[PDB]
Formats: structure tokens, C-alpha cells, sequence
């Protein structure tokens, strides 16, 4: 194994390495970690403070990763760090386990990313991903938008300026709100409200104009520029501020909480499976937008690297974020060391920074938090299904008013559930074909002619349009035996009628049988002489062939009851 | 709603009684009752001492849900009772909450009869048992073959005539009976190998004639008449006996101990499963075999009124008997009378029999029981297996091995968790075809002649051999992007070469397509735009149509790009 090949194989960064136009990617990949640094610094602290973690510990989470990450990751405009939806599930796990310690909440937050590490990094080396995509984007997008109105109400209570109590469920915040209105201030609320006004300004001017795009980047610092101010010079008393931040890089630190690792597992996988469909479609995304080819298993295995190197330097986990991936794919932003610049600026707040921040607001932060969520209420691919396909609309609706009402786990598993159900409704329901003409397909829909010979009397030819296997081997069974049902019919009538004598499987789409359905075949063979039917194969597949004469259903049957169309089928049918 | 109408209905039964035949009926119908009854009585006795209960519950589970069956079933051959299965997973359960109360054993029993009944009631009502027919017949005959190990080697303890520590994995089994073998007596062994030697004997020999296979069903009842001999002549001390047996039928009461009732759904939910994959796979093969219709609803509608009111009459679950039915079937049962007549056998016992049943040794229920589950034991569909699909047969050796030497639960869990993966990974991979001439299909394997002209440079023409949803989406978005792939490669060379100027999607086995297709299909168009590369749709379904033309992707792409045939789409992309 020479280095050429290892070094490549190890370490994918190289792959924009090699090709590396100095001129304009420098230029192009340093603005773009500037801008995204700066987006990313304030979303980091107010991520952080969402999680019920010490703000602090977005910056980590921010740090040591991303430098992995730009060194392990295939795709060279993804964004990584604190998020979201993550950093919701993250805060659900850990108030589900720790109340109030806020010593055990970051040993859990950091044995959390590690097993999130842990498990993508399994998946992306077995190539386990498919199993997870199968769940289709209306159930992720109900989830998402009740996950992003949850947030926005847990983060409401900043503004109201007293604590409310923490669920992930609306009636109780809004019963705890209500409770709690005898303690509402006025500072806080007014100056949470101007902030998110004026962020949400920005981020419209910026999307509606092509040039002035770079506002969305500036907006969350902006608000903390503003705030700050009004921090510092009217000095409201009802105010709160982040208090004393600590200075300086992690350190290296194993974990030391395994005891509660079994109760993280049900969490790290959603976490993961967040990652699977999330942040692996924004690099497919990115990568089939930007002319250069990307695995679905190497970027797993490049963010659970990422994750376990950052639980190792005191973060929790991060995945790609659809804001930040998106405002450095504007920014032209061409390798993976727009990454490392970003990353290079938390180090500098890491190492300057951090004296400063202390006077930021903890509204500025929640008004950060409703912004950056506020757009992933996603009405719009609601309205589109409603549109459109009325079962999506459906499943949307279902999983988006349940993770509202219960919890977050609920909605999850629910969503899975329907997932799976409609996955084995539509296999275990395959379209068979009653054809007619020779060189034809189905009647019922597709062809109606009649050149001067359509249909057989006696004769009835069948097609499977799709693979035979053990899950939909039932339904053809069924629709087998509707021709014996038919044929007891006939033979229980008053007078003397048969008009079923000859059943032809066309088994041209039939990519592929197993044993069930070799056995289903035998069994409908035998009842069909039972019933003095007689089953023909057409057209088998060479694989289906084999299968077949392995099964020993050619001798069964008969070696001259197969062929390789159905119009020799038919004419000796017909003979 | 007239009484001819609402009487069918609401009573099944009647499907067989107005067409009834009564010279003939009648005598095969009492015969195949009094033989099944012979047969049932010592089973039945048998399975309730293997559930752990005492053996008169299981003429209970004979006796009231009969009668119900018989004017709620719809298959005329099935026969209702205790089988070795439920009762296995009836014992699993109970000795997982019950130690040995021996009273709440009892109670368990009857209400997870209750919740088994109201279970099936249910999936027959909402007609969801389609969600459970897709766990593969491999995986099935795994667990069944591991569950009649299990029970031969629970059975095995009065044979020893030692008590064994109870657990359903082989390897403490094994351990309690080394360490026990101190303990051993020679009568009850040889007892019970002289049973079973008998009754495997009778068996075979029964089978193996055409005219004497009465045997088969006179094979438990004359063990116990031999053994009870044997009990009474030279009285070995070392022997046991099954002790008083109440007399009388059951009596009227609703269950008392719906405390542990959470605890049960898990098992209620699983012994249901087998109902819908045993029990109405064999009441559809003798519906088949005998010429009248069924339905997979109606019957589990009957399985689950006929449990409910069992558990009404203190019973423990019961459902369709696979040697039972068998034997109702080769005895000519006609209708559902030979139930009846079955159940007034139990009957007659339940008054006149249980008096002398005190004297049955227990080593020759024990001798039954083994005999019953030896048949169970299916290598020869692992040999098939082997021989056909060994994918099927690896299915088949990891879940029979899983649940040897782990929990039954355990195994149940991995078998439906293998079925699952595969149904996915088969959605998930959808076989999609390039064509070459334009009335021609795969090039790959299908069809590789030359009629003067077969591809055309810069022409792709792709084929979606299935329909599109939500589950197989990525496959196809990934399988479209390989021409762009392919095209960033012509590009990336040294010289000027583009190969890929047009996509054409034949949609004609594209029976439907969702909201994710539409979706998918326009942001593949979007791509092949940057790319230069033009999409065409050449065969679109009348649904797939009309869902493509609400989508807007009709306005999108241009209405000039779609066709109805493949001919005359090459023949504009070439002009
Ligand atoms: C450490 C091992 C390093 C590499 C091993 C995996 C390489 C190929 C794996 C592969 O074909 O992908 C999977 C099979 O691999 C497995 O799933 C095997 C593990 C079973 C998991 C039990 C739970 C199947 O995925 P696919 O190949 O994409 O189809
Ligand atoms: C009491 C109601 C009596 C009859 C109601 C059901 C009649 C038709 C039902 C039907 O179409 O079958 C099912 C839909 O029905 C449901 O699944 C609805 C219930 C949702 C379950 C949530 C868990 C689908 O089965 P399919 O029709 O066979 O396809
Ligand atoms: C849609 C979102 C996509 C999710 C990806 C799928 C990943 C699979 C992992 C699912 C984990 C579910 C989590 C918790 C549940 O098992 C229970 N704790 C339910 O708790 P209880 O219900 O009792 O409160
Ligand atoms: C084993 C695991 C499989 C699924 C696990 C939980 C399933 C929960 C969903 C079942 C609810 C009932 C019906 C829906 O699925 C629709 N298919 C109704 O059928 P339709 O309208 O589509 O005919
Ligand atoms: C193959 C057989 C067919 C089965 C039909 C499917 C029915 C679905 C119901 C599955 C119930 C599974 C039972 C128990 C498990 O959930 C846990 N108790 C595992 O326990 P633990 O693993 O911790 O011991
Ligand atoms: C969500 C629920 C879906 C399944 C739940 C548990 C799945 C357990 C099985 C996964 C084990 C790994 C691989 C196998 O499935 C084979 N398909 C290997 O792939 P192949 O050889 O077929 O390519």
C-alpha cells in the first residue's frame, strides 16, 4: 500500500487538496469561514443555552469537531456544529435524566456525543444508512416543524422574564405560562422582541435582495451588538446576562458518566438518525449542486469521527446545520478549509472573546433561538402535499399535531410506525396484470383496442410486475386462487359452465423469486390440477429459471409447459 | 335489514347450514368430531400441564370456545384448542411474573385469554392483519422448530423425575439436569420411554398406511389407557399422578387480576401474531383445498370472540391446531358440526370423565407432549432451504439458534427485525433498466441482439421497473445523478467530450407516483439543467399524469417534452 493511495483512503480532505486553485478558492473559502465563523459564534452560545447547557460549551462544540471534521468529511460546503433540532433532543434526554445538577448535565451532554459518535461511525463502516431512509420527508418535516414551534415556546420564557416549566409538550408550557403571568417583566420582553424584530428584518432584507445576502450571516451577532448596548447603558434591572463564560481551549478528558450509558442508547440513535436523513441529504445536496461526488457512508463515518473526537474535547453533538451549509454555499465557499477558518475563529473567541461576552443578554440569545427556528416551521411543504398528495398531507398533519401534544418520542415513534406500515402496505399490495392481446399489457387501464383478437375464452394470462418474495406472496396467492373461487362458482351454478382452464404467468418483470415463492407455486400448481387447471410459465427470467429448476417445480409441472413467449403459450393453449 | 341477511351476518355458521347435506354430512361430521374429540381430550390435558397450569384448564380451553367457534368460525375443517405454541408462550409468560402462586397462574392465564381475544377482535375489525403477513415463512419455521426443542427439553423433567430449573434457554436446561442427574429414577423414564416409543410408532405406522391412519388420533388417548395400566397393576413408587381433578363445567366469571393487564400486552400482542400466521394460514389451505371462500378478517373475528368467551368461562388461549385440523381433514369433516360434536365430547368428559382422571401418570402427558412437538421440528424445510434460497436458509439457522439459546422473545424480536431489513432493503432497491432499441427493454440481460441500430450516442433511456414512492426515491434520485456524475467526469478530462444531451424516463410500470417523486423529478430536471442535459418523460400513467401535471412539473419542464411513446421521443431528441 503505497502513501498515495493510504493517505487518500484515510483522509478524504486531501481530495480538495490536490485540486486546489489557489487564486480564487483561498479567497473564496476565507470569506466564506469568515462569514460563517461570525454566523456561527452567537447560534453556537444560544444553541448551547437551549441544550440547559453553560453557553460556553457551544463554542467547544464548535471547536474541535469542525477541525476534525474539514480532515474526515467528504463534503466540502457542509457546516458542522450545534443545531437545532439536536440541540432540542439533547435538552430531552438530559431533563429526562438530570433535574437540576448542571455538573451531570455536561458529563451526559459529552458521554451523549460520544455514543452518537460511536454509532454513526458503526453505520457508515457496515453501510447501514439505507435503513433508516425509508422514512418519508412529510413525517421528518411534521417533526421538524412541531420540534421548531416547541423550541420557540420553550424559549418564549426568556422574554417573559420569569421560569416556567420545562416539557416538551405545549399544554403544560402554555398552563405554566399562564400560571406564571403575575411575574411577567417589561425589559426583558421589550428587548427580546426589538431584537427578533430587527433580526428578522435583516434575514428578509438579505433573502429578498441577490447582493445584500450577507445580512443572514450578520443578523445574530447584530442583535447581540444591540443588545449588549442597551445592556450598557441603561442598565434595565429585570435583565439577565450569561454571566462569567471561562477562558481558554478544552481539554482532553475521557468520560466519565458510562453509568447512565445504557439510558442515553434510545437518544444517541435518534440523534443519529437525525444524521442519516438530515445532514447526509444537505452534503448529497450540496455535493450534486457543486459537480463533485459524495457517499452517503464516508460522510457518516466522517461525522461520527467528528463527534467522538469533540466528546473528547468537551462538546455534544453536532450534525450539519441547514443555515450555516446554506449561507456558505452562497458564499462560493469551493474546499473544506472554509471549515478550518471557521473553526479558527472559535478558537480566537476561545482565546479573546470570551472575557466579553459575559455582558450578552440571555434574551438576545432566546431572540437569537425563535429566529434561527422560525424558519423551519415549514407550512409550505404542507400546503404543497395538500396540494398534491393528500396521504403525505396526512401523515404530515398526524406526526406534526403529536409531537406538538406528546412528546417528542412519541411524535418519533409514531412517525416511524406509519412509515413502516405504508412501506409494507405497498409491498405486500403488488399490481398483477390481466393481459390481453399477445404483445399487450393490462386491460383495465392501459389498452382497450381490439384487433380483431383481444381476449381467449378458457384462457387467462397473468403478469406480476414486480419481484416475488416472502413478503407479497400472499397477495399473489390470493389473487391466484380468485380463479378457483371463480371456478367453484361456475361448478356450483345450476348448469354446466368452466370457462377457466388455462392460467399463464407472465414472468417477464419478475426480476427475482426466493423459496417462498417457488412453494407458493407448487401448491397453486396442485390446486389448480385439483381443479383441472393448468399452469404454464412464460417468460422466466434466467435467475428465475434457475430458481425454478432448483426447486424441482419443472419436473413438477412439466418441462413442456415452459416457454419464452406468450404467443406460443397461447397457440398451444389453444391446440 | 331483513332476518335472512342479518342472521348471515352476525352468525357465519349458517353458511354452512343451509347448504347441508345430511345423509353424508351428517355421518362424517359426527365421525371426524369423535375423532378429533379422542384426540383433543389427552392433548388438551397435556398443553395445559405444559403452560404450567393444572391439566383441567385445558379441557376449559376445550369446551366453551368450541361452541363459539363453531357459530363464529368461518373455516369449517379448523380445529380450536390448546396447542403447543401458545401454551409455550402462555408458560413463558406466567413464569415471568408467577413463580408459584399456582392461583394467580390462573387468573394470568385467563385474562391474557381476554386480551388475546379483544386483540384479534380488533386486527379483524380494522382488517390490519396484512401488517404482520410480511414476516417471511423462513424466519416462522425457525422459531417454531427452536419452541418445540424448548418444550421437548422442558418435557424431559418428568421423564428425569426430577424438578428442573425452569427457563426457555437450552443452556440453563442442560445445566439444571446435570446438576440434578443425581436425582434419578428408573420408573418414570422407562415409563415414559415406553410411552413415547408407542405413541411414535402408532404415529408412523398410521401415516404410513392409506386406510389405517386412525391411529394417529388414537395414539395419545391409548398411551394414557396404557400407562394408567401399568399405574394400577405394579404401582411404581416413584411415579406421579396428576392428582384430583374438579369436576363439573365451568361457571360464568369475569377475571379479577386486570392489575398485571400492561404487563401482558406484550405477550397478548405476540401469541395474536401466531394467530394471524398460523392459525388463518391453515384455516385459507383448507378453505383452498375445499372448495369454499375465507377471508382473513372474519375468521380472526371468530378466533377473537370465540377467546373472549372463553375467558368469560375460564379458559386460556386457544387457537387453530395444526396436527388437529389436519386430522378433521383427512376424516372427511364436511361443516363446522364436527366442532360441535368435538366440544360435547369435552363435554361428556367435563362430567363423566374427570373422576378417572385422576390415575394418568404425568410422565405420560409429558411422553404426549414431546410426541406432539417432535413433529414440529421442520429441518426438512431447512434442507429445502439450503438446497433453494440460502438466504432464506440463514434467515431460518440465526432466528432457530437465537431463540434456542436466547429468550423466545429475543428470538421473535430478531426474526421480525431480520423480515423487516429485507422487506426495506427490497423497497429500497428498485430494479431500474437502460433500454436500448426503442421497442426493447433491459440491455444488460434482457436483450442483446442488433436489428441494424440498438443505442444512440448521447440518448440515455432509463426505465423504473416498479412504482415511486417515499421509500425507494434516494435509490432513484442516486441512479440519475449518475449520468450527472458521469457527465462531471467527461468534463473533468483533458479533452472535450459530452455523451449525456438526453434523459428519457420511461414511466410506463410506474404505476403511481407520491408527493417525494414529483418533487425528486423536478429537482433531477433543475440539476440536468445546470448540467445541460434535458429530461423527457415518455410514458406517463393516467394517475402518474395527473399527479405530475398538479405538481407543476408539466408547466416546469415544458409540455413539448412529453410523449406517449418512446419512438417518437428519440425521434425529436435526435432532430
Ligand atoms: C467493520 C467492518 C469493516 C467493513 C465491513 C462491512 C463492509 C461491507 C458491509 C456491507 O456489505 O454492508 C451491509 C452488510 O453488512 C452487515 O450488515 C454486516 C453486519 C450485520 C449487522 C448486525 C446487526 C449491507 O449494506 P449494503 O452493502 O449497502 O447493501
Ligand atoms: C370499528 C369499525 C368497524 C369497521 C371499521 C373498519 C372498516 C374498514 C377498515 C379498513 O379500511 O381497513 C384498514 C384501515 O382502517 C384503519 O386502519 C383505521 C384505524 C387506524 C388504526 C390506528 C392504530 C386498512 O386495511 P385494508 O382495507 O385491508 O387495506
Ligand atoms: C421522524 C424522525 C426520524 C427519526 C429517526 C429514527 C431513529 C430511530 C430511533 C428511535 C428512538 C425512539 C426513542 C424513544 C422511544 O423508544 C421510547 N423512549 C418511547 O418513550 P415513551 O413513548 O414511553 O415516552
Ligand atoms: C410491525 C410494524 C409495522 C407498523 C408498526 C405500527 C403501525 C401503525 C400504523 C397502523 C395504523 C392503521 C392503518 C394505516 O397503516 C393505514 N395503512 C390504513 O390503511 P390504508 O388506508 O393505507 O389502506
Ligand atoms: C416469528 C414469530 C412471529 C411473531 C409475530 C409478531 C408479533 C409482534 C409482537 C412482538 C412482541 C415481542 C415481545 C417482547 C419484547 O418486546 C420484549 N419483552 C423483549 O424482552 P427482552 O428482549 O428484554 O427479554
Ligand atoms: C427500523 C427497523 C428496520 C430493521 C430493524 C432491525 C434490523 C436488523 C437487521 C440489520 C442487520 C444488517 C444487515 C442485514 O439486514 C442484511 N440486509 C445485510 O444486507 P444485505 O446482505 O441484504 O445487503
Amino acid at each position: 500500500m503505497r502513501l498515495v493511495d493510504w493517505i487518500d483512503t484515510l483522509f478524504p480532505c486531501f481530495r480538495w487538496i490536490r485540486t486546489y486553485r489557489w487564486s480564487e478558492y483561498f479567497k473564496l473559502d476565507l470569506m466564506a469561514g469568515i462569514t460563517v465563523g461570525i454566523m456561527l459564534v452567537p447560534q453556537a452560545m444560544s444553541y448551547a443555552k437551549l441544550a440547559g447547557l453553560p453557553p460556553i460549551y457551544g463554542l467547544y462544540s464548535s471547536f474541535v469537531p469542525v477541525f476534525v471534521y474539514a480532515i474526515f468529511g467528504s463534503s466540502r460546503q457542509l457546516a458542522i456544529g450545534p443545531v437545532a433540532l439536536v440541540s432540542l433532543l439533547v435538552s430531552n434526554a438530559l431533563g429526562g435524566i438530570a433535574d437540576t445538577n448542571e455538573e451531570l448535565h455536561i458529563e451526559l451532554a459529552i458521554l451523549l456525543a460520544l455514543l452518537v459518535g460511536i454509532l454513526e461511525c458503526i453505520m457508515g463502516l457496515l453501510r447501514l444508512g439505507w435503513l433508516i431512509r425509508f422514512i418519508s420527508h412529510s413525517v421528518i418535516s411534521g417533526f421538524t416543524s412541531a420540534s421548531a414551534i416547541v423550541i420557540g415556546l420553550s424559549q418564549i420564557k426568556y422574554f417573559l422574564g420569569y421560569s416556567i416549566a420545562r416539557s416538551s409538550k405545549i399544554v403544560p408550557i402554555v398552563e405554566s405560562i399562564i400560571a406564571g403571568a403575575d411575574k411577567f417583566q417589561w425589559p426583558p420582553f421589550v428587548m427580546g422582541s426589538l431584537i427578533l424584530v430587527i433580526l428578522q428584518v435583516m434575514k428578509h432584507v438579505g433573502k429578498a435582495k441577490k447582493e445584500l445576502q450577507f445580512l443572514r450571516a450578520a443578523a445574530p451577532l447584530t442583535g447581540i451588538v444591540l443588545g449588549t448596548t442597551i445592556a450598557k447603558v441603561f442598565h434595565p434591572p429585570s435583565i439577565s446576562l450569561v454571566g462569567e463564560i471561562p477562558q481558554g481551549l478544552p481539554t482532553f478528558s475521557f468520560p466519565r458518566s458510562f453509568d447512565h450509558a445504557k439510558t442515553l442508547l434510545p437518544t444517541s440513535a435518534l440523534i443519529t438518525g437525525v444524521a442519516i436523513l438530515e445532514s447526509v441529504g444537505i452534503a448529497k445536496a450540496l455535493a450534486a449542486k457543486n459537480r463533485y461526488e459524495l457517499d452517503s457512508n464516508s460522510e457518516l463515518f466522517g461525522l461520527g469521527v467528528a463527534n467522538i473526537l469533540g466528546s473528547l474535547f468537551s462538546a455534544y453533538p453536532a450534525t450539519g446545520s441547514f443555515s450555516r451549509s446554506a449561507v456558505n454555499n452562497e458564499s462560493e465557499a469551493k474546499t473544506g478549509l472554509s471549515g478550518l477558518i471557521t473553526g479558527i475563529i472559535i478558537g480566537c473567541s476561545l482565546l479573546f472573546l470570551t472575557p466579553m461576552f459575559k455582558y450578552i443578554p440571555q434574551c438576545a440569545l432566546a431572540a437569537i433561538v425563535i429566529s434561527a427556528v422560525s424558519g423551519l416551521v415549514d407550512y409550505d411543504e404542507a400546503i404543497f402535499l395538500w396540494r398534491v398528495d393528500k396521504r403525505d398531507f396526512s401523515l404530515w398533519t398526524i406526526t406534526s399535531t403529536i409531537t406538538l401534544f406528546f412528546g417528542i418520542e412519541i411524535g418519533v415513534l409514531v412517525g416511524v410506525g406509519f412509515s413502516l406500515a405504508f412501506v409494507i402496505h405497498e409491498s405486500a399490495n403488488p399490481h398483477i396484470a390481466v393481459l390481453g392481446r399477445l404483445p399487450g399489457t393490462t386491460v383495465y387501464r392501459n389498452i382497450k383496442q381490439y384487433p380483431e383478437a383481444y381476449t381467449y375464452n378458457g384462457i387467462v394470462i397473468v403478469r406480476i410486475d414486480s419481484p416475488i418474495y416472502f413478503a407479497n406472496i400472499s397477495y399473489i396467492k390470493d389473487r391466484l386462487r380468485e380463479y378457483e373461487v371463480a371456478v367453484d362458482k361456475y361448478t356450483n351454478r345450476g348448469l354446466e359452465v368452466d370457462r377457466i382452464n388455462f392460467v399463464i404467468l407472465e414472468m417477464s418483470p419478475v426480476t427475482h423469486i426466493d423459496s417462498s415463492a417457488v412453494e407458493a407455486l407448487k401448491e397453486l400448481y396442485q390446486e389448480y390440477k385439483t381443479r383441472d387447471i393448468q399452469l404454464a410459465i412464460s417468460n422466466p427470467n434466467k435467475d428465475v429459471h434457475l430458481t425454478i429448476a432448483r426447486s424441482g417445480m419443472v419436473e413438477l409441472v412439466g418441462k413442456e409447459w415452459f416457454f419464452v413467449r406468450v404467443h406460443d403459450a397461447v397457440q398451444v393453449c389453444l391446440q
